[PDB]
């Protein structure tokens, strides 16, 4: 019931007690592990509110205080009366920071306590959402010196007045299915792009067209907005050695900003809560550029390097992979846009894990997501046993709004 | 019940029904996943249903389920269990059992080959000298002058737990590791403890960087005995690089035969504590883990220097760059010496086809993603994008404690 995690490189053993507080379910059973699966009322609400307020008041060293009991009292009254309740600013900030702290798939959690929280609960229309999002983007981007941020729109009431950002990220590139049968742009975004087109977006059918925001306020139909081009910081990708690399015409945006997740705090659900940090290099260079179902540029790069692509055993893919990732890091650094390499990021995470075990009794982590998509075993996280479990406050997946939306 | 696994690269969805036949525990609960945890005397009572479950599987597999032959065999095993408290497998059942333990090994990416396994029945073995002879024959057969052949040799099963056969080596072929008084290590740091045991048992160590360890063999619960594998039977490959000529002067080599000797084979409730098995290497086992783990030979630095990479900041990806070149060299060297080896691209592509085939013909393929995905270039192999379900089927290979921690010394 007390669990040990071992690092097989350093032999350091940590003891986890935090998992006992866990409450949501994993998908795993005693007979089957689903560790590699990507997506495995008033009476319901008060114990959730209670659980949360208890941890909040414990965190500020005021557990069992009158202010604690009083707050629990007031929230109780408000749920009985109004069927929901409103978080104090302090609770909202604590909860958002802890949702990130609890994100078992996130390798960048050493930064968790330095999150800028923008309270957008006063927002009522899609134009207001656009304004808050532009401000978030400008704040977070900070001319290349990225700062973590989350913007939190009004919580779910009856599920019929949902605030939703329809985009999966604030900034992404369009994808178009061609008559040539190939894909132009980002293949990941074909369906969403068509939805943008059905709703009136005039697409410029290019390879790197920044998608417009599709914003839904108060359960109303979603409206389109273009993010001011001057607020989307992008980086042309060049290589420090290969002068031909620039000719590939590659670029990427500086700000990774997830906008389709649900933030749960004290049983309250924030269905629109875009959040952003800064990239780890492999996200762009390995996944975005080299995934077969993404930009898939391995072959083109390999050819320009004049590698032997006859046999897999020449490891031409691996060679081209490293160089593409070299170019990404070099390009961001050269343009002074915050980025972290997978070595630095994973080393940071090991330190964070040890900090969390020491000061919290554990750290939920999903090894399948934490180990980077290249060079896994030369990073310290590969050798690190991790326990995965779900704590609240949490970021959760939610269904795409177009499958949900009653137009 | 049905479980679906999706491939996120191809959107191919597979349906698992085989997990219903799962018996053993995973370590996970509905509250916690232990998927990344490395390591998460039997009564007649528990033994007959385990025997019966196995014999039902065997007889189904040969299309003789419910036959008089099946029924007679159940009766025979039942009577042998009540008479003698255990039972003996027929050779046919042993072979089926060993092949299925491999087929069921969720951590093994090489399972496309499972039906081609040479099984050596060593259940008539009684002494450590006999074990040595069987193991030499296995090594020679499996090596086949570099045209590697998968094999397993099966020594007598556990009886009371006081007469175990055990190979004390973790693998049949491994290099010694010696801790120096200055804290540095000569040879393979993985093998320092075992090397010290061998030395204490009387092994005269050459104390070099690549000394093949002697076999330490325990028969019938007796104290283990030291044997040196005939050097002419140990195929080794000097490592060189196709473009870089200085690579050879690193002085690296490795042996050709990966042969795990510390696991326990469970078939029909019977426990084979000594069952060395061998296949051929996937390049990254040597080039990534053996050479580049900080806790093994750890050569990334020396290599990186010789390539004149920028080692001042990790952001240059010098480690990744050197890692690739080392793995090129390993594959190049084995191929040039005509020693069987498979690259991680080939191996994972084959595994995907095997897995898809298993879903169709068997209703599933238990697989441990954490172990299946190679230790370099993960997401440019197809297994990275493949959802997998991990569960435990029998017959199976299991971990067992290291013999030096449990052995009762006779002196
Ligand atoms: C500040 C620097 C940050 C770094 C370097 C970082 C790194 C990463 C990486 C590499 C992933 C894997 C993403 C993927 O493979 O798709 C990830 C996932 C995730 N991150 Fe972080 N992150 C950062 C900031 C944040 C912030 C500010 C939050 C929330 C406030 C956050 C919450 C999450 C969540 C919930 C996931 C899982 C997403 C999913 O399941 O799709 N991260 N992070
Ligand atoms: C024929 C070519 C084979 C290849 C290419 C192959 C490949 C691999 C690899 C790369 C691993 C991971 C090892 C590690 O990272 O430590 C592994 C594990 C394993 N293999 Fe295979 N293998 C082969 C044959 C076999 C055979 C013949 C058997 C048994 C009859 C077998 C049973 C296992 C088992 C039980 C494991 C898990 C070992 C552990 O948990 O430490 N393999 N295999
Ligand atoms: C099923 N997975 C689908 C992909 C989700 C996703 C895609 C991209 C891209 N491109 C980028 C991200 C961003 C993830 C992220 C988020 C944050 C906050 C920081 C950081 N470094 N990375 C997510
Ligand atoms: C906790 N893990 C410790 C290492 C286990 C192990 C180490 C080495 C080495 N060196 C080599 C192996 C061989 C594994 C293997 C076995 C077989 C049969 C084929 C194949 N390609 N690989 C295992
Ligand atoms: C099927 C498998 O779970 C899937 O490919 C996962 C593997 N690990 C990952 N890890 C991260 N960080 N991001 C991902 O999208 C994935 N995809
Ligand atoms: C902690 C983690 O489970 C451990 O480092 C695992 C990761 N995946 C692995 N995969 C293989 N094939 N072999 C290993 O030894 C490991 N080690
Ligand atoms: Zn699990």
């Amino acid at each position: 019931r007390f669990l040990k995690v071992k690092n097989w490189e350093t032999d350091v053993v940590l003891t986890d007690t935090l998992h006992l507080k866990s409450t949501l379910e994993t998908g795993c059973t005693e007979h089957i592990c689903m560790g590699s699966i990507m997506l495995p009322t008033k009476d319901q609400l008060f114990p959730l509110a209670k659980e949360f307020l208890d941890q909040y008041y414990s965190s500020i060293k005021r557990f069992g205080s009158k202010a604690h009991m009083d707050r629990l009292e007031e929230v109780n009254k408000e749920i009985e009366s109004t069927s929901t309740y409103q978080l104090k600013d302090t609770e909202l900030i604590y909860g958002a920071k802890h949702a990130w702290r609890n994100a078992s798939r996130c390798v960048g959690r050493i930064q968790w306590s330095k999150l800028q929280v923008f309270d957008a609960r006063d927002c009522t229309t899609a134009h207001g959402m656009f304004n808050y999002i532009c401000n978030h983007v400008k704040y977070a981007t900070n001319k290349g010196n990225l700062r973590s941020a989350i913007t939190i729109f009004p919580q779910r009431t009856d599920g019929k007045h949902d605030f939703r950002v329809w985009n999966s990220q604030l900034i992404r590139y369009a994808g178009y299915k061609q008559p040539d049968g190939s894909t132009l742009g980002d293949p990941a975004n074909v369906q969403f792009t068509e939805i943008c087109i059905q709703q009136g977006w005039k697409a410029p059918r290019g390879r790197f067209d920044v998608l417009p925001l599709l914003l839904q306020a108060n359960g109303n139909d979603p409206e389109l907005f273009q993010i001011p081009p001057e607020l989307v910081l992008e980086v042309p990708i060049r290589h420090p050695k290969f002068d031909w690399f620039k000719d590939l015409g590659l670029k990427w945006y500086g700000l990774p900003a997830v906008s389709n997740m649900l933030l749960e705090i004290g049983g309250l659900e924030f269905s629109a809560c875009p959040f952003s940090g800064w990239y780890m290099g492999t996200e762009i260079g390995v996944r975005d550029y080299c995934d077969n179902s993404r930009y898939n540029i391995l072959e083109e790069v390999a050819k320009k390097m004049d590698l032997d692509m006859r046999k897999t055993s020449s490891l031409w893919k691996d060679q081209a992979l490293v160089e593409i990732n070299i170019a990404v890091l070099y390009s961001f650094q050269s343009d002074k846009v915050t980025i972290v390499d997978h070595h630095s990021a994973t080393e940071s995470f090991i330190k964070h894990m040890e900090n969390e075990y020491r000061c919290r009794g554990g750290c939920p982590a999903d090894w399948v997501w934490i180990v980077p998509p290249m060079s896994g075993s030369i990073t310290p996280v590969f050798h690190q046993e991790m326990l995965n479990y779900r704590l609240t406050p949490s970021f959760e997946y939610q269904p795409d709004p177009w499958n949900t939306h009653v137009w």
